């Protein structure tokens, strides 16, 4: 058992996590990717709908196919990564 912590707490704005499985982007394994969109997703959320897809990968969230063979193909999300948001 583990458990132990205060809720209704959300002061965080950025989107330093994905949309989806929402966990911290970390390089090692996670990598934020930038969608032709806009929206960031880890390269692991991108892969399940990559995967399937051929002629670009379709956004779970605005649905903008995403015309990228490679993973890196796309727009970098280093943002995330950054050192605090980019903009305010
Ligand atoms: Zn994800
Ligand atoms: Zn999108």
């Amino acid at each position: 058992g583990s458990s132990g912590s205060s809720g209704n707490l959300d002061a965080l704005r950025e989107v330093l996590e994905c949309p989806i499985c929402m966990e911290s982007f970390t390089e090692e394994q996670l990598r934020p990717k930038l969608l032709h969109c806009g929206h960031t997703i880890c390269r692991q959320c991108l892969e399940k709908l990559l995967a399937s897809s051929i002629n670009g990968v379709r956004c779970p969230f605005c649905s903008k196919i995403t015309r990228i063979t490679s993973l890196t193909q796309l727009t970098d999300n280093l943002t995330v990564l950054k050192s605090g948001p980019s903009s305010g």
